[PDB]
């Protein structure tokens, strides 16, 4: 997620989805 842009791209998903990689 890049509304909640931890990384602004598409991988390290901190926030909302909690899919695998984070912060
Ligand atoms: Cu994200």
């Amino acid at each position: 997620d890049a509304e909640f842009r931890h990384d602004s791209g598409y991988e390290v998903h901190h926030q909302k989805l909690v899919f695998f990689a984070e912060d």
